């Protein structure tokens, strides 16, 4: 309804690019925020359709060009060419705060979908602190649900609306380039990937009930929604994720189809240099790999799915919007 601003933990002194940007861009968070409870009030929102979710798309887009510069930018018909330093890259959060004579109004209800009426509501000053991460199939380094699994689509019938699945409690995934050059390979638990394959099926269950559910790898694309795709330490990784979303939920049991070893599903990578921009059409190269071993520890958070009796989810993305729509559904800008 009005423009926001940002506040941050960043520092001047660390040379990290996010916090670079932070402290040009944001100003520093409250140390201890206002908050005002209201259980009456019943109050309505969308997370589909949510300015905050456009200004943190602009917010992101900005820092990744002051940020990640690649050394030549294809946009049509032009190329930009520009000196691309390798850079120390990693996530901080970001919190998005309403100006003088605007509040932000927070749904409280641990279940809500993020779409229709919300009983127990709250206005705040900021959103909590969001880690801007750019990825696909897989939503990492998310805060994850209250109680159970939500379901989030903007429409669950349409099945050209991405599906995000909101976990409650999250699964580790290890991505090494160990010290090719360009040969990667990340590492989950299968146990722990089987148990949340269960209980999304158990929900999606509840959504589509006559139904078997089968879990399949991405179809068709560009190998950045083919894959799961997403920036470590500044390199672009592209994992494959054949042996991950690959199982089938029958009746009230979930069975794992993809091969493990030893308990443990790894997904083969590889690090690009021709990446397809996230932010618009166009193409951008940057310099090969970096020396050592490149290795990002992340929790998977929630999961991006696009439907196809059975109903088979496949893992989406592609619009970073829907990135952070997982993460700003509960707030809206009020008055
Ligand atoms: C229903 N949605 C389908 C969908 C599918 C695929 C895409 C979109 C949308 N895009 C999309 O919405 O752009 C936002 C937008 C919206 C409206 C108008 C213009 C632009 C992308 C379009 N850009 C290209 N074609 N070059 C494409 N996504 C990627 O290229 C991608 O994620 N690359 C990538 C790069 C690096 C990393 Cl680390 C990474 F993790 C991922
Ligand atoms: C979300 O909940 C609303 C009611 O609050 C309902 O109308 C809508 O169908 C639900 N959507 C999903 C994806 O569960
Ligand atoms: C998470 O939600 C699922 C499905 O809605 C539920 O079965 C499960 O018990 C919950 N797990 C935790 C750790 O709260
Ligand atoms: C969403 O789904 C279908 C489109 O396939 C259509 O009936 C309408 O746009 C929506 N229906 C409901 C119940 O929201
Ligand atoms: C889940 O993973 C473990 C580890 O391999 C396996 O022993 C168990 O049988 C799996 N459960 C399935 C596939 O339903
Ligand atoms: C992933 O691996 C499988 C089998 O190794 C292969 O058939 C598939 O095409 C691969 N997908 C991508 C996007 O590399
Ligand atoms: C599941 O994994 C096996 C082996 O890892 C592979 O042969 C199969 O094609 C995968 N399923 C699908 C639907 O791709
Ligand atoms: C997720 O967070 C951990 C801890 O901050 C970090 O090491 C990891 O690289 C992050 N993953 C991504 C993809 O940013």
């Amino acid at each position: 309804k009005t423009t926001l601003f940002c506040a941050s933990d960043a520092k001047a002194y660390e040379k990290e690019v996010h916090n670079v940007w932070a402290t040009h861009a944001c100003v520093p968070t409250d140390p201890n925020p206002q908050e005002m409870v209201l259980a009456n009030v019943t109050e309505n929102f969308n997370m589909w359709k949510n300015d905050m979710v456009e200004q943190m798309h602009e917010d992101i887009i900005s820092l990744w060009d002051e940020s990640l510069k690649p050394c030549v930018k294809l946009t049509g018909g032009s190329a930009i060419t520009q000196a691309c330093p390798k850079v120390s890259f990693d996530p901080i959060p970001l919190h998005y705060c309403a100006p003088a004579g605007f509040a932000i109004l927070k749904c409280n209800n641990k279940t809500f979908n993020g779409t229709g009426p919300c009983r127990n509501v709250s206005t705040v000053q900021c959103t909590h602190g969001i880690k801007p991460v750019v990825s696909t199939q897989l939503l990492l380094n998310g805060s994850l649900a209250e109680e159970e699994i939500i379901i989030r689509s903007e429409n669950l019938t349409n099945n050209a609306k991405t599906i995000i699945v909101h976990l409650n409690e999250s699964v580790n995934i290890v991505c090494t380039r160990p010290n090719n050059i360009r040969q990667a390979h990340c590492n989950i638990n299968e146990s722990k990937w089987n148990n949340t394959l269960q209980k999304v099926g158990e929900e999606l269950a509840k959504h589509f009930p006559s139904k078997t559910i089968k879990f399949e790898p991405s179809s068709g694309g560009d190998l950045e929604i083919t894959t799961h795709s997403f920036n470590c330490r500044g390199e672009f990784f592209y994992c494959n994720t054949s042996d991950l979303f690959n199982g089938t939920y029958r009746n009230g049991t979930y069975n794992h189809t993809g091969r493990s070893s030893n308990g443990t599903i790894t997904l083969q990578c590889k690090i690009k240099q021709i990446i397809n921009m996230w932010q618009e059409v166009g193409r951008a190269i940057y310099a090969p790999p970096i020396e050592g071993e490149i290795t990002c520890n992340s929790n998977i958070t929630g999961l991006l799915l696009l439907r196809d009796d059975t109903e088979t989810f496949r893992p989406g993305g592609g619009d970073m919007r829907d990135n952070w729509r997982s993460e700003l559904y509960k707030y809206k800008v009020v008055e």
